[PDB]
Parts: structure tokens; sequence; C-alpha cells
């Protein structure tokens, strides 16, 4: 695919771009657009750097980003959904998890995916039909069957605290039935590893168009399922997400119930 | 220091073995202690190449693992504390996340430790009395004055769950004036990333003495306090463990107060 190579070299760019701030951290220095939520530098130089490179080959094409809002081209039946760093609040503590995610939709269906870890040098791709991959690796999820002895990535509502005591219980009614949890303040490689088995399901609320929509892709190629907390598919006007394989989500959601 | 020295051998001659096991699953399978709690083929591999090369220099020492209990030497002022995987879990799921723990007690004071990922090859070391360093980059904690927007590493009590309700409960209290937790599967890398100030403070139920031996003193080298849930200092016994730095700390015991 032409637009695959294109999101890789722009995630690989920024992805660059990233890493060497991280090693040199001398000039990032964030900014507060919610409490507990923050920008730097690094986050609008590398979104620059994705807008510049997706518009050498494709400036007539729509881009949603997080930091700039929807700045629309004359193509307005391809759409690139960006985050440029996925896991800002652990970039400026210098915890070297984070990562660079890049979707594009056709017509209101997402094509290609990609989320590239540059601490890691971890490439995940996705092509509808075509199913997902990791360094060349084809990815399958997890094997699991049941709940029983699980890991679930999940995200605390620090940027919607109303639900804290409503999310509170949903983590004590899960941890009732499965075996622990894993909270790495990147939904984008959270996603990720759960369409490569690495962990078992997913669980947040409140995303954000861009926080899922690569990672979301990643884990229906691998066999996955995606849906909201009440089963349904209008997650999208939601953000609240449950990714898994169908039993594990199965099993998620009638717990949830 | 000569004991510095072979503690960082055994844990990059260790910390290889278990990276290549990675790379190569080959002949990675398990194995059930408790429920939730596994062992591998790997885990007791690089426990011997430890014990190995700790035994070239010192097999007088008494050498505790996780795996094989207290071997005393005919020396036993002085022992080493041997966690050889810690992260067992992530390490079978292929989550990129564990490292090998290293501590040496000299009649009952710990002079050296070392923790050491072999995925990031990154090496944290400390010596009493000389401070604490990430790769020679001395660390210095997090320079957090309160609780208001730090980021807490914590761990489940899946080999406790009668204290899961106690938990929960403990996890929401915090939230109510924390940001955001962390929960990554390793506790020695929990308290290393205390010590470097990638996360604000740590807490976990019934810790097991080689899972925090070495990283321990980590912390308390970066400046940084560890304690048990009541501030007392007899969490050797309890393994109930808070750490960070002294406000940090003293905002966590307030607030769990
Ligand atoms: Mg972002
Ligand atoms: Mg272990």
């Amino acid at each position: 695919h032409p637009m695959l190579n294109i999101a890789v070299r722009a995630a690989r760019k920024a992805g660059n771009l990233i890493a060497k701030n991280y090693e040199t951290p001398d000039a990032v220095e964030a900014s507060q657009k919610g409490s507990n939520d923050f920008v730097t530098n690094v986050d609008k130089a590398a979104e620059a750097v994705i807008i510049d490179t997706i518009r050498k080959s494709y400036p007539q094409h729509t881009i949603i980003t997080e930091e700039s809002g929807e700045l629309e081209g004359t193509d307005q039946d391809v759409q690139w959904v960006i985050d440029p760093l996925d896991g800002t609040t652990n970039f400026i503590k210098r915890l070297p998890h984070f990562a660079v995610s890049i979707a594009v939709r056709i017509k209101g269906r997402t094509e290609v995916a990609v989320v590239y870890d540059p601490m890691r040098n971890e490439l995940f791709t996705a092509t509808r039909g075509q199913g997902a991959q990791l360094n060349g690796y084809r990815l399958r999820g997890s094997t699991a069957r049941d709940l029983d002895g699980t890991i679930l990535a999940t995200g605390f509502p620090f940027k919607a605290k109303q639900y804290a005591t409503t999310y509170i219980n949903i983590v004590g009614k899960l941890f009732n039935e499965c075996a622990d949890f894993r909270r790495t303040g990147s939904a984008a490689l959270d996603l990720a590893y759960v369409a490569a088995g690495r962990v078992d399901g997913f669980f947040e609320i409140g995303l954000r168009p861009w926080d899922f929509a690569a990672g979301e892709l990643l884990v229906r190629e691998a066999g996955g399922i995606v849906s909201d907390f009440t089963g349904g598919h209008n997650y999208m006007l939601t953000g609240n997400i449950v990714a898994g394989n169908p039993r594990v989500v199965k099993a998620m959601l009638a717990n949830m119930r």
C-alpha cells in the first residue's frame, strides 16, 4: 500500500525526533491543556514533521490531530487521524514508554494504521483485510479463553475524574475474576499490546478519537474485537473502549454488566 | 567496590541469557508455584548463572534466592539476595519489561544493589554512602513536593487476594488526590523508577525480600524514603512497602492513615 508507506515514514521521522529529544532533554518544557494533561514543544515539533511528511505525497487529504484540530483538504474522502506523541506524561518524566499513532480512514473506514515505539524501535502496522504485523511478524492476539489469569491493560480517568468511583468499582469487579492489570500510560501501545498478545485485554473511559483509531485496527486485524461498555459499536461517539479477543471481550463485558 | 563489580557481571550475564531467550522464545515453558505465580526454565537457568558467577570470586558467601531458598556458606556475615527474573508474567507474555535484581547485605545492612533491564540495557546501581546511578548518571529522585499531579507505581495483590478490597480502597483514596498510577509488573524496576524520578512513588502489599532488597537501596541513595504502611521500618517483616521522597511518602502515608 502506498499510503501505509507514507504513514510509516512520518511515524519513523517523528519517532526519531521524539527519541533524540528524550536522550537530549535539553529544550523540552511543558504546558497545561487540562488538569494533569500537558503539551510540550516536542509534541508540536513532531506533529509538524508528520503533517509535512504526509503533505509531500498527499497534502490534499484532511488531517485531524490532537493539537491542531481538523485541517481539511480538498479531498475529504480520506482523513489522517494523528497522535504525535501518545504518552506525554511518560515523556516528561522520561519514562521511556510512548509512541506515534497514525491512522488513515477512507470515507469512514480505517484502511491503515501505524503505532511506533521509538525507544524500543517496535513498529506495529495494520492494513484492512491484510492482517497485522510487528516488525514483520503477523499478530494473532491472546489465546486466552476466559478471564482466569488474564492481564488487562487499562487507564485511569484523570481527564474525567467525575467517573473516578465508577472506574474504581469496575476494576474491583474485574479484579475479582482476573489476575492482574497493567497501567502503562500509552493507550496506543496498550492496544498494540492487545493485538500482539503481550496483554489479554484493554478498557478505558472517554478516550479521544486519535487515541485509539490506529490501535483499534491493530486489534481487529489480529482477530480481536472492539466495543463500548455496553457491547455496542457506538464508541466512536463515547470513547469508552473495550478490546480483546471475542471471548475475553465477552467475559469482560459479562463481568461489567 | 569489588563486590559491586561481581554483582554487575552476574546481572549482565543473567540478563544476556534472559534477553536471548526472549528474542528466541524456543524453549521457554512455565510452571505454577502459586495461583497466578509462575516459574520458567529461564528463571532457574539465569539463577544458575548468577550463583555460578558469584561463586567464582565469593562462593563462601550465603546466597538467598527466590527459587532455591537459603544456600548458606561459611562466611555468614555477607548475604547475596537474588531475584533472577523480576517480572516473570511479563516475560511469558513477551511483554519486554523485566529485570535482574541482586543485593548484598553485610551483617544486616545492604551495601550494594543492582537492577538490570536487559531489554533496554539500563543498569541501575547503588552503593551505600556513595549515591545511586543509572548508566553513569547520578539519580536524585522526584522533585515532587506533594501528591498533586503525581504518578505512583503500584502492584495488585494477586498473591494475597484476601487483601483485594483493602487494596482497592487505598487506590481510590490516593486517586482522590494523585493524578495517575503505573502498573508495570516489575517491583524492582518500579523502585528503580522511583529513584530515577520516572515515577513519583510506589506502594505494594506483601512483597518478598528479594523483590525490593536492591530496589530499596536505590531509592535511599537517591534521597528517598522506604517505610511500611504505618510509617515504621518493620517492612522487612511484612513486605508492605511505601517508597518515594520524604514529602511524597509523608503525603502518601497521610492519605493512607
Ligand atoms: Mg498525544
Ligand atoms: Mg522473580
